[PDB]
């Protein structure tokens, strides 16, 4: 493990706000690279047979984990699509890698990426992670648990209300940290242009709501119940240029 390519913030797209009060929902994604990566002359330099490890969070300024999941959100779009608003039905994180060149997007292999719902948390020290991930200790794991996971099944039900973000969210184990342990390139990838100069990539990291099936950025997302979502960007971020030996 070491400190990796830092991140900066690339842009912020759609606006939340919450549905009772009319408060915007300030957002900040907290991603960082703990492994994968070393830092030659001024240069992030990667490997195609080695992996990486990106882990992130994400926080909402002044708006308490309480209040936040009792809250409902609304996204708002704008002019063309100028549909109004658009309930969230919870938040995610995911990454993309691309060409820092020509932008086109290079394809990850993880070892089981994906869209991780997760709610709003600090991002946990660097040896934590490593305590933390490979480490299948019972009685460990459960010194992390509430460090990386919010049950839902456990909460007082009668706090919240049919509308709460809580009960929007997809599973009842609901991560705190989006954990992405094990990830690497494909190995069909080019690492050089035919005139032999090192190619540039890029890591991104994309903070969105999943909102219902029914000219703004979003992907689309398989959901739970077989229906047909979009994860609509709301903040995105990125790595400088990297470099990948082949």
């Amino acid at each position: 493990f070491k400190v990796g390519p830092p991140f900066e913030l690339v842009r912020d797209y759609c606006p939340v706000v919450e549905s009772h009060t009319g408060r915007t929902l300030d957002l900040r994604i907290i991603p960082r690279i703990d492994r994968g990566f070393d830092h030659i002359d001024e240069e992030w330099v990667g490997y195609k047979r080695s992996y990486f490890t990106l882990v992130s969070t994400f926080e909402t300024a002044n708006c308490d984990l309480d209040t936040f999941l009792k809250s409902s959100f609304d996204l708002l779009v704008e002019d063309s699509s100028v549909e109004g608003r658009l309930r969230v039905q919870y938040f995610a994180i995911k990454i993309k890698a691309k060409n820092d060149d020509d932008d086109t997007e290079i394809n990850l292999v993880q070892h089981t990426p994906s869209v991780c719902p997760l709610v709003p948390s600090p991002l946990p020290k660097h040896q934590i992670i490593r305590e933390a991930s490979n480490v299948r200790n019972i009685t460990k794991m459960k010194k992390y648990d509430s460090t990386f996971y919010l049950h839902r099944d456990h909460v007082n039900y009668e706090e919240y209300g049919v509308d709460s973000l809580l009960f929007s969210y997809p599973e009842d184990s609901i991560q705190k940290v989006a954990r992405y342990e094990r990830v690497q390139f494909a190995s069909s990838i080019s690492v050089k242009k035919p005139s032999q100069q090192n190619k540039h990539f890029s890591l991104h990291v994309i903070l969105g709501a999943v909102v219902d099936p029914d000219g703004i950025p979003y992907d689309e997302l398989a959901l739970k119940n077989g229906s047909k979502g979009m994860f609509v960007y709301l903040q995105e971020m990125k790595t400088p240029p990297l470099i990948i030996r082949g």
